[PDB]
């Protein structure tokens, strides 16, 4: 290491050459490279030196290379490398660089991108969104991978949400990398497009305007969950907006495609599934409607009777949302104790935390007071509804909630059994 | 009910008293009391012109029994016997009124007291607490036991918790009541006391001023879980409180106590006694020290694996915030890892809540420290727990955290495997 130290501080360009060679070399071991050694010889600095603008490419590539080794390893061997000012020189090689050169500063900028939130944010005041946004007018699959994983990168994080006025450029291309052959590339790219997506109405909007949402509906029912599962989270972050930004994706035709993923063998797609389905259910009745003629409710009610917690939770919010407009059209209370959802309501009560039993419990109210409004709409002595959830044990699980240390809760429980079980 | 009304109307004396007996006959019904048909006639005015001062007893007991079972049915129908100006009256009657009239007022009281919390207040406000306590020197079972009840429903309410100048004041006679022989007089009194128990520091600190704690833990091996859960509910509120608060419980003995109930057969029973092992390992070492010398962590380990998840969930609080003091006492978690609480951590993450996966990352974090920092005390090549916690199968589960919507915890997560498992 002093013999190479002394070499790499040569002015015989030839011979600084030979030694950023032998540092990118060890640098590059696969099984522990001595990174820490080569920060202690203090030639980090140096091999900056050889990124500037009229060095030779290949001195260029092995400096960065070697620099980019270097700033993949810990937070710690990052922040070294991002001390040294490198960023901006690893962001000009982005126009400039050959090749090869750009499968360095892409892959550096992306580790660097992805260590913090600030870092995310200087990589974004470095002005990298446009050289990045260039490597995609190129044929290399790789090279498109490690542009889209460090373009996720940039987009991701919601406490300093990224500076949205720079990191919204990125839409247009990510429209076109979601029809990618390359797998990993299409992870990314969705991934990077639910961090969009996870914003105010302004975001999700422009993930609508760039007409992303139809594209993001096929890949629910992509071959691989390692696609469904991001592709699902932006569509569930933006049916998280308005009613007329959800009836978009679902003119997109996400509902019959959530009828696949509620039986998806993977737990937090169910989950994410009847979160998304929750979502429409909580918009206008005509969206709920959407729901029940799409067939959603049957595999609903069934997760909440079977699923793991974390899912029931989900399920329950969408059934509960999808009750709440049965004042509107009582059929809609109808249909859903029709069924059969409110055993697995009652039960439910027995095993969650307080917030879904506030949930639960206006779900079963609003089932009471549909079967209570038609008893008096006829000549009936009884509330159908009332009187199921008595048999289903739910009588006794709305009693035993008088005793919840919760307000909102225990007189919910107080008023429901006074009113419709006296 | 019109000739009722009449003879209700009369001046007669012997008229109005036969009348009002007939009212209270027909509202005494078990059956389906004729209540509104009674509301509707327009005479409940007039029955609590007969509860006034000057009125003949027995004419005052047969209007207040007559307007409390009007007063003991819908929350519709206490309003009005509430507007009829009612309230005031069965007040004074609770101070001269015959043991009979006194047995009606104070059901009608705790009935109004109960409805809401505006009702609560009204009747806190127009002084009821004076003859109500006063009824305690009384000798009659049934009488304490209403009464009891009634003062339960007074202190009841958290949002607008109930004016703690006048509650307050049925501390000693709340403190006496806990040492009763009647089971109904001893859980509501408990109950009481779980909800004075619910305030800020001050509240918390009356409550151990007039020594209540002890009692409070001898009740809670009581025979009767009507027993065990008010007095672990109030119990678990005084021990939210600070840590000296929390010491006055533990040197009550309460952890012995916890450890029993920690076998109980009521899920909640559990889940209160580690919620409230979770407020007090949430105190300083020696606290914690406490609940690892009273053996409390293995029946801990077995509910985190075993129960129902909001028990799970509270076991985990108590075991991750006894790792938080294990950055002093590094042998708290050795002990921790001893009892094998990182195989059920690990599970955890899979079906818990954002908040509890949280809290998992935290205690895996600590633990994960303290072998980290014994391995660097020792010349080991090995981060011991790092290698349990692989074993377990959480370091994948920790992996997939990464992809969680939290920034909290996908940070969480890439900081631990990058930092433990590189
Ligand atoms: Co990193
Ligand atoms: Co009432």
């Amino acid at each position: 290491l002093p013999q190479m130290t002394q070499q790499l501080n040569s002015d015989d360009m030839q011979e600084q050459l030979s030694a950023t060679v032998k540092f990118r070399q060890i640098l590059s071991r696969e099984h522990r490279p001595p990174i820490d050694v080569v920060i202690q010889a203090g030639v980090v600095p140096r091999l900056v030196e050889f990124m500037r603008e009229n060095q030779p490419e290949m001195l260029q590539l092995e400096a960065a290379w070697a620099l980019t080794n270097i700033a993949s390893g810990t937070s710690a061997q990052t922040k070294v490398v991002v001390d040294a000012d490198a960023v901006p020189l690893f962001i000009q090689l982005l126009y400039t660089g050959s090749v090869e050169v750009k499968e360095q500063a892409i892959w550096a900028l992306g580790n660097v991108a992805g260590d913090s939130t600030d870092y995310r944010d200087y990589v974004l005041q470095c002005n990298a969104m446009e050289p990045i946004l260039g490597l995609f007018n190129s044929n290399k699959p790789s090279l498109i991978r490690t542009a889209t994983w460090t373009l996720s990168n940039l987009c991701r994080g919601k406490k300093p949400q990224p500076d949205w006025s720079v990191v919204s450029q990125a839409l247009p291309t990510l429209a076109k990398l979601i029809y990618s052959m390359d797998t990993e590339t299409l992870v990314d790219a969705c991934w990077a497009i639910s961090y969009l997506s996870d914003g105010p109405q302004e975001a999700i909007q422009a993930v609508i305007d760039v007409r992303i949402p139809k594209r993001l509906v096929e890949l629910l029912s992509h071959e691989s969950t390692l696609v469904q599962t991001p592709a699902l989270r932006a569509v569930g972050n933006i049916v998280t907006g308005n009613d007329l930004q959800t009836q978009v994706v679902i003119n997109a035709g996400v509902l019959p495609a959530l009828r696949l993923l509620l039986s998806s063998p993977k737990e937090n797609i169910k989950k994410e599934a009847c979160w998304t389905i929750s979502n429409i259910t909580a918009g206008n009745t005509e969206q709920i409607q959407a729901v029940i003629d799409a067939n959603l409710i049957p595999p609903l009610v069934k997760l909440l009777e079977v699923a793991e917690y974390k899912t029931k939770k989900e399920a329950c919010w969408a059934i509960s949302n999808a009750s709440s407009g049965g004042l509107q059209r009582p059929d809609i209370i109808r249909y859903l104790v029709s069924q059969g959802c409110i055993k697995p309501l009652c039960d439910l009560l027995e095993i969650a935390d307080n917030r879904i039993i506030e949930v639960t419990l206006d779900a079963l109210e609003n089932i009471l007071k549909m079967g209570e409004a038609d008893k008096e709409a006829r000549g009936l002595n009884i509330n159908e509804n009332a009187d199921f959830i008595e048999k289903a044990g739910g009588m006794e699980k709305i009693f035993n909630c008088q005793q919840n240390e919760n307000d909102k809760i225990y007189e919910k429980a107080y008023k429901i059994i006074e009113t419709y079980f006296g």
